[PDB]
RNA sequence: GCCGGGGUGGCGGAAUGGGUAGACGCGCAUGACAUCAUGUGCGCAAGCGUGCGGGUUCAAGUCCCGCCCCCGGCACCA
């Protein structure tokens, strides 16, 4: 007999699948129905290795599944070339772009090719091509008529490394999103912006409906930030400017002791009296230079200056002054404050430090407050010493004094947002041009809708291409030496590029008509495909694409173009891999292990000294290594940097792939953080070819074997073995359709074993065929090779057009369970008796259990609780 | 501190309209010419066992009250 030999068939099914294209997309759906399965496109940057594959294989499980079910089926795929990703690598191997990427993408293609992937690839989109970033300029030109792009200066974040600046859902921990290692800093310079905040209520509002990770919603909802409250007008004292500051606690504006301006609010200096200024001015450029890393180095010390001006609470009426400190931001509200120490920690913290004035407006009800007040009362309560409006209600006060304030055209009811306008523009060579130009009469004139595209200079020189704090692009005369096509004079293209996440927020998009010419896709066509019914991807992109994505969705939809309003209607997340690393020597002596520095910094801790519990109980082990030393292993996420991959291409010569599949899908929760290791493979070496040999062992018995027969008319190990199918068809489909591919192949383990125990007392029947065509069908989306295989040697077209399995409820239906027999809550033992036995038929066939155990306790009872199901409750 | 998600064997992990806890797999242990078959929660045993302590019930991983710990994300948003 023979065995199964992947190399054999693997790479031939592919070559038959990309022949026959069954996951071409159709142009237009038709009445079958259709589903969108879709994995973020990969930046083009670096070697793929089973780390990456989780994702694009599960798609694929789940694209396959549903294309077998008849949906008609959009499997995409294309490269995420432009921005900082491909650029920052390109750069680090002095390499140009455009080869490091076209070169990347050979190299990714080749990899999902030989796991086993198929895609429509006739829909392939990539990015830095002109073909492509030109419709990227025809949205910024749409959004620019509709007023939600536009320039102005301000302190941006600069990344010293990236040599640009970077939005702020590019700051993570406060520093680089790339480089988690490089702090940021922030430098005065007029970018371009995208007014997202526009539509900060709808896309906070559309969450509701959604059905995504409750754990990703819920950081875009708290990045948002929605917030009622109050925007109240403070007048300066003898100037004629008023300062607009925010509050959701207006009904303390009678307890306002002092404003506090961010250090670069414009009033900070325009106010800043003469004799205060050498200060004032001395603490700006100290807060500039500063970062988040630092301030989050001070604490929460307050500090601030006094500007030396005053101001007129428009309530009280009187004079309060006028402070600056760094724990108000500017890019929040107003970057202004009405301090109020007796119902603020932060500002009554503040006051007591810089010996400024505590003023009670808010009394606490029933138990008065202790006077004089050594901590801020935040809670709701009476009012008082302010005006008319003592005794009443903090609550319904609120509401009445910015009805007041409304009244007098002193303030008014508004509602910030924490989200910041989106900052696309980077002084970077490889990225999508701004469609946009300079005149000096004209001023800032948008290009032509129909001069586009707008390409990039050809730049060569490899040392040219490089950010040295300025756009590369600042250096080509050649290139922005155009002229204004309003007026007609010298004019000057804006030098500055589209950040990467610009592109990839529509592409799901493109894909449903990648080659259109007259406009970024064909509405028809994308309302046929949307939305992505199914999304699988991360979580790191949580405040950014996620939300960056949907902001167009609805932009895009405001232009009718995309009937829908959220692009991605299933959004299911996948865990990182994760492989044993070596951590270097160790010196094992006794029960002691101890750490050379080289290792000990590597592992990340203090301690320079374990014991062989510490490092089981930190799930690591001392291994025996090539150089004849012990090394401490320790799983770790498996990345090029940690330098632990498993690279597809070797891995899939030197096994299989259908093998690294069955690893990687069952090895947990897909939801989960899975470890790949070598057992693991092993096992699905196992688990594989066990089918095989079931499968090969009855091949002739099988070819002789017709697969029909008359359901009920079972009986036997056949009768049930039937039911034992369907039982697992079930449980196959359901978790398919849930995502969970683990237990839903720990259930086709489960029936192959059942499958071999009915083979020890049966031949092959007509029920068995059947059980094995369902099986091989069963198999397809997870080991499609090794299904395709078997499944040729009985049956002639692929199992593409196989179909999915009909389940047969009726079949599912118990006759004679397995019942527990219990007395006084413990489970004596367990009979075996119809579902449907009446509690005289268990009761009686429970008296003489295997050891009589039910005897040998009950011999008195009191009342007996009996469920069909598997129980019966013998109360002694 | 806030929000989100979780504590189950040696390990990944199953099972919640209460009803034989530990499916499937990994590891380990015996029997055959790396591969199969069998066993495998702990304790020699009384007996005990889903983070802790009470409680409801014939029956609790599932429900109720109080509490501990772990991971992830924001962290001076007025
Ligand atoms: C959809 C894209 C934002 C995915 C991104 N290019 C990544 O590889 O993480
Ligand atoms: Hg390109
Ligand atoms: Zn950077
Ligand atoms: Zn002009």
């Amino acid at each position: 007999m023979e065995k199964y030999n992947p190399h054999a068939i693997e790479a031939k099914w592919q070559r038959f699948w990309e022949e026959k294209g069954f996951m071409k997309a159709k142009d237009l759906p038709g009445g079958r129905g259709k589903q969108y399965v879709l994995v973020m496109f990969p930046y083009p940057s670096g070697d793929l290795h089973m780390g990456h594959l989780k994702n694009y294989t599960m798609g694929d499980v789940l694209a396959r599944f549903r294309r077998m079910q008849g949906y008609e089926v959009l499997h995409p795929m294309g490269w995420d070339a432009f921005g900082l990703p491909a650029e920052n690598a390109a750069l680090k191997f002095g390499v140009h772009p455009k080869d490091w990427t076209y070169a990347n993408i050979r190299q990714a293609k080749e990899s999902l090719r030989l796991m086993g992937i198929l895609y429509d690839w006739d829909r392939e989109v990539t990015t830095c091509e002109p073909e492509y970033y030109r419709w990227n300029q025809w949205i910024f030109l749409k959004m620019w008529e509709k007023g939600l792009a536009y320039r102005a200066k301000g302190l941006v974040n600069w990344c010293p490394k990236c040599q640009t600046v970077l939005a702020n859902e590019q700051v993570v921990e406060g520093r680089c999103w790339r480089h988690e290692d490089t702090p940021v800093e922030k430098r005065e310079l007029e970018q371009w912006y995208l007014r997202i905040t526009a539509y900060a209520e709808r896309l906070l509002k559309d969450l509701e409906g959604l059905n995504w990770p409750e754990k990703v919603k819920a950081m875009q909802r708290a990045w948002i930030g929605r917030s009622e409250g109050a925007e109240i007008l403070f007048p300066v004292e003898g100037k004629e400017v008023r300062i607009p500051v925010f509050t959701t606690r207006p009904d303390t504006l009678f307890g306002a002791t002092f404003l506090v301006l961010a250090p670069e609010h414009p009033l900070t200096l325009e106010l800043a009296a003469p004799e205060k200024r050498e200060e004032v001015l001395a603490y700006v450029e100290a807060a500039k230079r500063k970062t988040e890393i630092e301030r989050q180095a001070e604490g929460r010390e307050k500090t601030g200056v006094f500007l030396g001006a005053y101001a007129l609470n428009p309530a009280t009426g009187e004079r309060i002054p006028i402070w600056t400190a760094d724990y108000v931001l500017f890019g929040y509200g107003t970057g202004a404050i009405m301090a109020v120490p007796a119902h603020d920690q932060r500002d009554y913290e503040f006051a007591r430090k810089f010996g400024l004035p505590i003023k009670k407006v808010i009394e606490r009800p029933g138990e008065p407050l202790p006077e004089p007040l050594e901590r801020a009362y935040e809670e709701p309560g009476i009012m008082v010493n302010s005006g008319p409006f003592d005794g009443t209600e903090s609550e319904e006060g609120k509401r009445k004094v910015i009805a007041w304030l409304e009244e007098k055209g002193l303030g008014k009811g508004r509602v910030t947002y924490r989200l910041r306008d989106w900052l696309i523009s980077r002084q970077r060579y490889w990225g999508t041009p701004i469609p946009m130009v300079h005149c000096e009469a004209c001023g800032v004139v948008p290009v032509p809708e129909e001069e586009l595209p707008v390409l990039l200079p050809d730049l060569k020189d490899v040392e040219d291409i490089r950010p040295k704090g300025k756009s590369p692009l600042e250096a080509h005369p050649e290139f922005y030496e155009t002229t204004c096509p309003k007026c007609g004079g010298p004019a000057k293209r804006d030098t500055d590029t589209m950040d990467t996440f610009f592109d990839s927020s529509w592409y799901y998009l493109r894909y449903t008509d990648p080659h259109n010419d007259r406009l970024p896709f064909d509405p028809e066509k994308a309302n046929a495909w949307m939305p992505v019914d199914q999304y699988i991807g991360g979580v790191e992109h949580a405040v950014l694409h996620l939300l960056y994505s949907r902001f167009f969705t609805k932009f895009l939809h405001d232009l009718g173009m995309v009937k829908v309003e959220e692009p991605f209607q299933g959004l299911f997340t996948q865990g990182m891999v994760l492989a044993w690393t070596d951590f270097g020597p160790v010196e094992v002596e006794g029960s002691v292990v101890r750490l050379p520095e080289p290792t000990r910094i590597r592992l990340e801790i203090p301690e320079s000294a374990l014991s062989l519990e510490d490092v089981r109980k930190m799930g690591a082990e001392l291994r025996p290594h090539e150089d004849g030393t012990l090394h401490l292993w320790k799983p770790a996420v498996m990345s090029k940097s940690k330098g632990n991959g498993v690279m597809v291409g070797p891995f899939v010569k030197e096994q299989g792939a259908d093998i690294a599949r069955i690893t990687i899908l069952f090895a947990a929760p897909p939801e989960n953080e899975m470890v790949w290791t070598e057992e693991g493979v092993q096992g699905a070496w196992r688990f594989l070819n066990r089918i095989y040999r079931r499968v090969a062992e009855d091949r002739e018995a099988l070819l002789e074997t017709s697969g029909v027969f008359q359901a009920e008319a079972l009986e036997g190990k056949d009768r049930e073995l039937y039911g034992k199918l369907h039982e697992t068809l079930k449980k196959v489909t359901e978790d398919l359709e849930a995502l969970r591919f683990n237990t839903a192949i720990a259930a086709l383990m489960e029936f192959l074993n059942a499958l071999y125990e009915y083979r020890k007392d049966r031949p092959v029947t007509p029920v068995y065929r059947t059980a094995i065509r369902y099986y091989l069908q069963m198999l397809f989306p997870f080991a499609p090779h090794l299904a395709e295989e078997l499944w040729h040697w009985f049956w002639p077209d692929s199992l593409f057009e196989a179909g999915w399995p009909e389940l047969d409820e009726k079949a599912l239906e118990k006759d004679v369970v397995e019942v527990a027999v219990q007395v006084n809550g413990r489970v004596r033992g367990t009979i075996h008796i119809p579902k449907d036995a009446p509690l005289e038929v268990a009761r009686a066939e429970a008296l003489k259990v295997r050891n009589v155990r039910a005897h040998l306790e009950g011999k008195e009872v009191v009342k007996e609780i009996y469920v069909p199901g598997k129980i019966l409750n013998l109360v002694v």
